[PDB]
C-alpha cells in the first residue's frame, strides 16, 4: 500500500572500536551472535535475550553503537525513529507495525535499532499494537535519555534494562590515545595530567576536545587572515604540523562539559530499584 | 472484500501448567467444557457466562493462558488487535464486527481473546457497535493494565471482571520448579530461601531470573574466547554444566522487579471498589 | 441498490415480565396500541406522540426491553445500530435514511429501536437529513447512557425525553423474585436484608448475582473433582438441589456494582435540568 | 439522465393561524403575490429580495412555515436536502445543480427551501457551482440554527439574515388560543397567568405542553384496565370530557425546554455581527 | 503534497558590517569557506563544526548575522520558523524535518538558522526527530535568549555554545564610528564621552540612539511647522545641519536601556557552568 | 482557510480632539505622516520608527486615541485582540500572524494596534512567531496597563516605551472644557475650583462625570414623573437647562475615581527606571 516508508528504514566499519561496557558487549556477543553460530543451543530456557534497553546521558555511546553493530552483523537490519507518523489521509499507522514485525520475521534473522522511545490517542494505539507483535531468531533494541517515563509496562518487555556511566577516567585515557590515532601530535603529551581535568565529560566532549586542539593549532597561525585565498605551502603542510599539551590546555580552560549531573544521578538511582539488569 | 483480515484472526501447551487463579481455572472448568458435557443444565438463568475481563500488572500470564486454551479446546479461536482500522477510502470499520460475530456464530460455538482495551469519534463507532453484538454459545475474555480507563459500561457487560495479584512466596517456588523442567541443576537449591529474595516479583521476573541463572554459567567463562568458536568440551558440556547457588546469586543481585506497586494497589483497590468477581 | 442491508435491519417473548416503569408502560399502552384500537380519538392535537428518547444508567433493560416490546405487538419493527457507513465508492449514506422512512411509512405504522445515539462532515449529513426525515402513524425509541451530549435539537423533536432511576427495595424484591422464575430455593429466605444489601446495583447486576448463585452450588461441590469426564448423579441432582442463603452470601461479599454513580447524578440532574418529561 | 431525484423534489392549513413576526409576513405578502400582480413596483431596485437568510433555535416554525406557504402559494416548489451527493460511478454531482436551476427557470417562477445548510473537494464543487446558479422571477429560501458556522459570506449574498427569538408571552397566549381549538374546556383558565410560567420556551414547547394536558384527560382514567377494549362511555366522552387547569398542571410541573438558551443567546449576537 | 512551505523558507549587505567578536567570525572562516576551498584539511578528525549555538539578549545582532551571512555565502540558506505548523487534517509535522535535512543533503553544502530554539507531546515529536537527523559538509546554526532552558541534551549536539558578552566599549567606539556614516556631523564629538554614559546598552540601543539624535535635529523645529504642507529647503538641508552634542544630549537623557543586566549576568553564570565554548 | 478572523479584524472622530502628551502627538505625527509627505528623508538611519508601547491606567485614552488615528490615518488599519484562539482542529494559530504581516505588506502601508499585550506553551508560541515577523512603510503599536511585567526582549523591540500619566490640573481644566463640548452651562460654575478637587479621575472618569452632572440635571427635576409616557416640560428642557454647580455637585459626590494610581505610580517609576523614552 504505502510501505515505501519502511523501505527507507533499511540498510545492509568495525565492532570493537568501543571502550567500555564489557558486560553489554558480552551479552550482545551472547544473545545475538552465538545463536546465529550455534542455533542448536539457544531454545526456550536457553533462548536468546529477546530485547533490552540502553539508558544513559547524551553522548554516552547509545546512538553510537548501532552503526558498528549492523556494520558488523551479517543479518538484515532496520533503523527506526518516532516517525512512523500518522495522517488523516492514512487514518492509521499501526498496520505499519504489523508489516514491520511480519516483515522482520519474513527476513527472519533481523534486528532493530530505535531511538527517542518516549514517543493522547495514537500513542496508546501504536503502544498497543507494538505488543502482540513484540510477543526464527530476532532481537530488538531501545534507547533513551529520560526513561523515567517508560510510559507503563515495557519495564518487563525489554528483559534487561541497563544504565551506562558518564565514563571513568582510565577509559578516557583509552578514548583519547585511541582518538588521536593517525593524527600528528608531539609525543611529549602525558594523558594522566590531561585525564585528571576530564572530570564530568563524556565521549562527545572528549572527541570534541581532540577536534578543539586540531583546530587550535590552526588558531595559533594566520587563521583569520588569508593566503590570498590560496593554500600556502605551509597550509598544505599542516598535515605535517603537530599538536601539543598547550593546544588542549586552551580548550580545557575554554570548555565545560556542557551538561549537568543530576539527570545521571537520578536515572542512576532508578537503574537499581525499578531498573532491571 | 477487505474482510480477509478476520481470517488472520484465527489459528490452529497445557492448562495445568499455570499456578494460582483457581478462581478462573474453575470458571473455565465451569462455563466452557461442562456445557459441551452438559448442555441441559446451562440454559436461560443457568446458561453460561457470556464474558468477563481480567485485571493485573504485566507478568501474570493474562496474555498466556489463552494459548493454553487454544491448545486445550477443539473449538475456534479469534485473536484480536486494535488494528481494526479503516481509511478515507474505506471510512468504515464497525462492519468488521458485525461480520465478526456473525462469522463466529455461523462458523462455530466460538471463543474470543483480546488485549489493549483502550478501545475521537471512530472509537465511539466501534464502541457503539460492540455493545449490540456483545448481547449457539459464545464466550469472550479480555485483559488489560488500564482498568480505570474503561470508558463506558463494559464494567457491566462483562458479568465478571477480576484482578489477580502477584503470588505468595511458595507459589513462586512452584513457578521456578515448574521452570526447572528442561533444566539441568544441582540439589543444593533452596527454592524457598530464594523465594524470600523474590520479593515483589511477577512471573516474567521469575522466569527471566532463571534464564539469567542459566546464561550465568556461560558468563562465568570467557565469552570472547574462541577455539574458533568451536564446540569445546565445556561448550559441549553446556547441556551438562549445572546452575547452582552462585549462578542464581548473580541474577539475584543483578535484577530488580522492574515494576512499581502503585498501580498494583490502585487496581487491586478498584477490583473491590467498582470491581466484581 | 446496495440497500439490502436495510432489510437486514428488520424483523416481524412476552411483555409484563418486566417490572416497574408504570410511567413508560403507560406511555406506550397510551400512545401506540390504543391508537390501533381506537384511531377515532387520536387526531391532530390529540394525535399520538411521534417519538421519545430515554436516559438511564446501564443495567436497566433500556437496550433489552424493546426486544420483547416488538415481540409483543404485530406492527413492523426495525433494529438499528449506528451501522450507517459508506465508502469512497459510495460516499453518500444519508440516502439510506431517505429510503428508510419511505420504506417505513410504506409498510405500516412503524416502530424504530435505536441504541447509543450519542452520534466530521458525514455526521452533520446524517444528523441533518434525519431531522427533516423525522417529520401513517410512525413511532421511535432512542436510548443511551451519555445523553449530556444530545447535540442540538433532537431534544425538541423527541417530545418526551425520559430518565429511569435505579430500583428500590420493593421493586427490587419483585425483580429478585422475577429471577426466581421456575428456580429452586430453600425457605430460609428473607428478601428484606437481601434486597437491602443490593443498593448500587441494577437489574442486570441482580441477574448476574442470582445466576452466580445457581452455579454457586457447583462451587460448593468438588468442581476440581471429575466424574471421569462423565455425568454424576449429583450433576443431575442439580435440578433437585435447592438454593440457600449460604449459596448467596459468598456472592454478596464477592461482588460490587462494577459501575459508577456520579453519572447517575449527572443525568439525574439533566433529567429535569433542561430535561423533558 | 439520473434526474429521478430532480423531479422527486417537487410537491403539490392556514396562514393567520401562525402567530408571530408580522414583519416577514409583510415581506412576503409584498414579495410573493404582488410580483404576480404589480411587476412595475417589482423591477430593478424594488424587485423582490431574491434570496433571504434565516437562523433560530428549534421549535419556531422555520421548518414548518414552508409547508404553510406550499399550501398557500400557487407557484412551483422544489424541496431540497443535503442529498446533492453521488458515488464513484458518477464522481461529479455539480451537474445536479446545473440541470436543476435550469429546470427551475424552465418550469415557472418558483421558491425553494432548505433547512440546516451547515453543509472535501465535493463541498468546494457545491459552493462553486451553486454560486454560479445563485442568480425570470426565481426566488430562494434556506435556513439553519447554527450561523456560528455560516459558511463564507452569505449574509452578503442574501438580503436578510433574521433572528427569531423565543416569542413574547402575549402571542404565546395567542398560540394557546390556537392550541385549545376543538376541545371541551372550562372557562376558569387564566391563559396569561399560565403564560407567565411558560417563559423559556419556543412555540413547539407550548404545542407538546398543551397536547400533554390533552392526554392527561385520558390518564385520569384507569389505563391498564380494560373495557373489553371498548370505547367506554367515559372514553367516548373524552370528546366531551373537559380540559381544565388540573390537566394543564401536570404539563406545567413535568416539562422543561429540553435544552438550554446558550445557542439562542449566542446566535442572537450574530444578527448584529454579520447582521 | 502540503509541504511547499519548505521552499518558502528558501531565499537567494557585507560581512565586515559586523563589529568585533573575533571568535565568532573565526569559527566560520575556519568552518565554512576554507572547507570549501580546502576540503582535504577539514575532514574526519579535522571535520568542520557540525553546528554551534549562541546566547545573549536580543539587540546584540544575533538575528542580524544571517542577512549578512547569506548575503555573502556561496551555498544556500534555509530560514526557519517556530511555525512548524500542523492540524488535525495533518496531525504530523515531523515529516517536515526529514524533508528538511533530506533537502539539505539534496541541494548543497548549505546552511540553516533557527531562532527561539526554546520552541506536551508534539514538542517531543519534533524534538525527537530533529536529533538523529542532526547527525557532505553541512552546517546548522542556533540561537536563543533563555539558554537556561535548553531542554534535555542539545547542549551536546551543538558543540560550540557561546555566551556573547554585552557590548564592550572600544567596540562601541567602532559601533558609532560605523553608524556615523552617511551622517553629516560636527567634529566636536568625543565618542568616548558618550561611551561613559552608554553602560547598559545593546548595539541596537546605540544605533537607536544615533537615530534619536538624527531626528532630534528636526525636533528642534516644530512638527506643526509647515511650508504650506510642503518640504522646505531646510528640511532637505537637515543634512546640511550637522549632528551635535545638543542633538545627542536629549536622546542621552531620554533613553533607558530598557533591559536589566542580571539576565546576562545569570546566563553568564551559566556559560561558566555547563557552558560550552 | 480560517483567514476570515484577520479580514474581519479590518474595520473602519478626528485627530485634534485630544488633550495630553503634546510630545506623543508630535512623535506620532513624525513616524506616520511625514514618511508619506516626505518619504525621501526617512531612509537607512533616518527610517521610520517600527513601534513603541504605552503605559497607564485604563480608561485613559489608549483605546479612544486609535479611533481618531484611523479616522485620520489615510493608510489602512488592523484591529487586534489577544484572540489567537486554539482548536484541536487547527491546533496552530500563530500562522495567523505570519499571514498577517504578509497581508499588511501585501495590501499597503498600514497600522497595527493591540490592547493588553500582557498575554504555558502558547505564550512562547505567539511570542516566538511574533519576532521575525516584526523585523513598504509600516508602523505598529501595542499598549497595556500592567507593563511592569513586560518581557525584556519586547522591552527592546518596541523602540520607545512611554507612560501616560493621570491628568494634571491645567489639562484637567482643558479636559472638562473638552468634556463640556456639546453642552450648555451656567456662569456661576468655576471649573478651576473643580480642577482643584478632581484628583484621581482618569479621562473616562471625567467624561462620565460631566455626563453624570448632565443627568444630575434630571435627578433634580421630576425624574419620577409617571406622566403616562409624556415628557415633562423641565424634562424636555434638561439639555436646555444650563448646567450649574448644583448640577455638578451630586455628580462629584456620586462618581468616584475607582482607579489604582499607586501601582500606576510604581510602573511610572519603572517607565524611567529601565523604561525608555
Ligand atoms: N563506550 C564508548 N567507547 C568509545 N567511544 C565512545 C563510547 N561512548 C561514547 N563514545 C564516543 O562519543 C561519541 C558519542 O556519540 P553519540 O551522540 O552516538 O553518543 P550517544 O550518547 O549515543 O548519543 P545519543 O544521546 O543521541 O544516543 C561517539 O562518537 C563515540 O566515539
Ligand atoms: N501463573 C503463571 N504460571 C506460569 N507462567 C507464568 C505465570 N504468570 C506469568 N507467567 C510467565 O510470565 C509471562 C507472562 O506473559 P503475559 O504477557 O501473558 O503476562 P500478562 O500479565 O498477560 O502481561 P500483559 O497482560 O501486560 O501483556 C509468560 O511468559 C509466562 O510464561
Ligand atoms: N426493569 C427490569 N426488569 C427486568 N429485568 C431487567 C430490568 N432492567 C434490566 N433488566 C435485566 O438486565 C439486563 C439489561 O440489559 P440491557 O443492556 O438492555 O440494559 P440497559 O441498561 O438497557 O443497557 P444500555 O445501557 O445499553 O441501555 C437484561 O438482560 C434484563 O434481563
Ligand atoms: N409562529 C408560530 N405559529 C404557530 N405555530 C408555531 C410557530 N412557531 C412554532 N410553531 C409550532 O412549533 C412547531 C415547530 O416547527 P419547526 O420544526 O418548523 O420549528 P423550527 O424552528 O423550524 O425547528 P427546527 O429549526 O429545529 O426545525 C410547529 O409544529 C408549530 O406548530
Ligand atoms: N556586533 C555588531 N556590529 C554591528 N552592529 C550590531 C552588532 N550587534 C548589534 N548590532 C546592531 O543591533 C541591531 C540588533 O539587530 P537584531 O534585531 O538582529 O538583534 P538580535 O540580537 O540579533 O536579536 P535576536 O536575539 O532576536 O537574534 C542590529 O540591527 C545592528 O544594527
Ligand atoms: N488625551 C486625551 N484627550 C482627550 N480625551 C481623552 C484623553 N485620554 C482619555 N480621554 C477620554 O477618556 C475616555 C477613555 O478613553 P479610552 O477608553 O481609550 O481609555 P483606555 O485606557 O484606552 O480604555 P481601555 O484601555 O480600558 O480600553 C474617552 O472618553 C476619551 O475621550
Amino acid at each position: 500500500y504505502i510501505v515505501q516508508a519502511v523501505r527507507g528504514t533499511m540498510a545492509t566499519m568495525s565492532l570493537d572500536d568501543i571502550i567500555g561496557m564489557h558486560d553489554v558487549k558480552q551479552v550482545l556477543h551472547e544473545a545475538v551472535t552465538l545463536p546465529l553460530l550455534v542455533p542448536e543451543f539457544f531454545q526456550g530456557l536457553r533462548s536468546p535475550w529477546k530485547a533490552m534497553v540502553l539508558a544513559g546521558p547524551p553522548g554516552t555511546g547509545k546512538t553510537l553503537i548501532a552503526r558498528a553493530i549492523a556494520s558488523e552483523s551479517s543479518s538484515t537490519f532496520f533503523t527506526v525513529s518516532s516517525t512512523d507518523l500518522s495522517s488523516k489521509w492514512r487514518g492509521d499507522s499501526e498496520k505499519i507495525v504489523r508489516l514491520l514485525f511480519e516483515l522482520a520475521r519474513f527476513y527472519a534473522p533481523s534486528i532493530i535499532f530505535i531511538d527517542q522511545i518516549d514517543t493522547h490517542e495514537a500513542s496508546r494505539r501504536v503502544k498497543s499494537e507494538f505488543l502482540v507483535q513484540m510477543d526464527r531468531r530476532v532481537f530488538v533494541l531501545a534507547a533513551t535519555n529520560i526513561p523515567w517515563e517508560l510510559d507503563e509496562a515495557l519495564r518487563r518487555r525489554f528483559e534487561k534494562r541497563i544504565f551506562i556511566p558518564l565514563p571513568d577516567i582510565d577509559a578516557r585515557k583509552k578514548l583519547i590515545e585511541k582518538s588521536m590515532e593517525g593524527t600528528p601530535k608531539s609525543d611529549e603529551i602525558n594523558y594522566d595530567d590531561l585525564a585528571a581535568r576530564t572530570e564530568g565529560f563524556s565521549g562527545a566532549d572528549v572527541v570534541s576536545l581532540c577536534r578543539t586542539a586540531a583546530i587550535n593549532v590552526l588558531r595559533r597561525y594566520d587563521t583569520k587572515s588569508l593566503r590570498g585565498g590560496e593554500l600556502t605551502a605551509a597550509m598544505e603542510s599542516l598535515k605535517a604540523e603537530l599538536v601539543r599539551n598547550i593546544d588542549f590546555e586552551a580548550a580545557l580552560q575554554a570548555v565545560s562539559p556542557s551538561a549537568g549531573p543530576d539527570t545521571m544521578l537520578k536515572c542512576k538511582e532508578w537503574c537499581d530499584s525499578f531498573g532491571a539488569m
